[PDB]
């Protein structure tokens, strides 16, 4: 552990150039087997949400985001507790990666990035917006509570969650839900898809989606 | 260490994928465990996903178990003698179907692998299930079946290790198929028998 | 840890992993290394050193990416040539190639030896008799010469092959394989751009999977 690698980069610095699921040890010394992308952005990031065909429901309840949930074979969010862990020092940066239906790639990139714990409802700290072809869909939900259906956090006398039918730092409403439904390109219906609305808008559901970290 | 993946569950291990648990022997064994379905701590000892891997093979092969981690395999008549019973059916569509049995074992290669199943409790795929290879002869039907519908089973209404024809076919009943799901002329996309204490 | 570990993925089959998939090896000079083991093709026992299978990865690479491999273990990669050469530098491994076309036909081309020289020969090409292979022998026509990528061009031709065909290989003037070129999906009109094995499905096919991978001989 003291010795043993405790991020995706540092794993990349030891000379591991393939992405793929890696044993990595969290601050508190938990071993936990992320996935690493040792290819964007000079490799090094570790992925805590992926969307890539829709064969896992996102729609969760407050325990199942908590924990994690998803295949390592495929579609996933690595749970809150340990997207907690692993941003809590403080300085990791996000990087949000999209691909749409006919593989156009966008990405936004944040200085940097942190969820608190359960106690204060993993609420979103987000650092300045640095560059992205996908714009700022994020900034807007900074210091905002995560929701899910059975937990409102929000700020609409309705439920977001519901609404938007997806797991999210929910205000009133949204200007992104990443995990929302997976509507596999353009939908009539507002906004309950994959959605960046300064991306592809509120109207258009990403065929890949991935959110991940990196020391900064 | 954890006997089952229901015990790697239990210990917070919450993603589906492959783990190492330990036999009642103590043998090592890396299972694909199904943390998401019904529950989770399902071990998975059959999937069909691509048709990547060849199922229709000997004797020997079926005892050891064949294909990869990365998509289809077979877990091992040996190894699934060692180890409720959940199989999981998806079509070219997306669309999701299930069937559920309350008890599930096979015996050991002396018992030449004899199926002992149990009652059908629930499934919207419906009920086709209630061991032979094509160079071991055991049908119940009288003749071959293996070498007829190319595959592995306890010969048929279903037939999973059949061969991968993707979706709609116009031979009989020789892909992955399931009677009371698709029925003998449409091979599923995805197909999983899993088991769980 | 590398006193007792396996040194290649034949040992993995012979100690009972029968189960195709990623699991570390120690190379010859005790470094571990994570390896695609292939247990279910032609006696298993294969170590995969390329791999495509959907198009998800980009093979259009530089010559430092393609000396350090890339690409991911959820799907398609480039093991990388400097371990590559650490494979194959000592006692004799044997390469097969297995190709998929898009219709479900596979082919396969297996060579009686195979090496990759170090970076300072520029990877050359170390290829022994063909044997035996659906396929077609494309791959001796590549014999004894340097591996080229867009940025570096060791290649045979006055122009540059990795940048014409779109890929990263031991080029001549220029090839009848190229392995590492675009994932184009079958039928393409472009020339000898895509995953092409000359022999096999010809300059104008782009087969579905790609794996190339060696075992002791
Ligand atoms: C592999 O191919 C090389 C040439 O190809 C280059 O090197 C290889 C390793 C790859 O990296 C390729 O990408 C390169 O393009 C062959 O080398 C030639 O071999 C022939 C004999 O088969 C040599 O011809 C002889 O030359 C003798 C003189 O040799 C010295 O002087 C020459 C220049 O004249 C010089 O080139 C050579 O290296 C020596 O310094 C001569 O006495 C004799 O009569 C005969 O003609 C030829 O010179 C070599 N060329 C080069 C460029 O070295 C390898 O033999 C071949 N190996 C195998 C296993 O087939
Ligand atoms: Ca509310
Ligand atoms: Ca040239």
């Amino acid at each position: 552990c003291l010795t043993g690698p405790r991020t995706c980069k540092d794993l990349l610095d030891r000379g591991h150039f393939l992405s793929g699921w890696h044993t990595i040890y969290l601050p508190d010394c938990r071993p936990l087997t992320v996935l690493c992308d040792m290819d964007t952005d000079g490799g090094g990031w570790t992925v805590f949400q992926r969307r890539v065909d829709g064969s896992v429901d996102f729609y969760r309840d407050w325990a199942t985001y908590k924990q994690g949930f998803g295949s390592r074979l495929g579609e996933f969010w690595l749970g809150n507790d340990n997207i907690h862990a692993l941003t809590a020092q403080g300085t990791s940066e996000l990087r949000t990666d999209l691909v749409d239906f006919e593989d156009n790639y966008q990405f936004a990139k944040y200085r940097s990035f942190k969820v608190a714990d359960e106690a204060e409802k993993y609420n979103l700290v987000l650092g300045a917006f640095v560059e992205g072809s996908a714009g700022d869909s994020l900034t807007f939900h900074n210091n905002q509570s995560f929701s899910t259906k059975d937990q409102d956090n929000d700020l609409n006398t309705g439920n977001c969650a519901v609404m938007f039918q997806g797991a999210w730092w929910y205000k009133n409403c949204h200007t992104s839900n990443l995990n929302g439904r997976y509507l596999r390109g353009t939908h009539g219906s507002f906004a309950n898809g994959i959605n960046w609305k300064s991306g592809k808008g509120y109207n258009y559901s990403y065929k890949v989606s991935e959110m991940k970290v990196r020391p900064a």
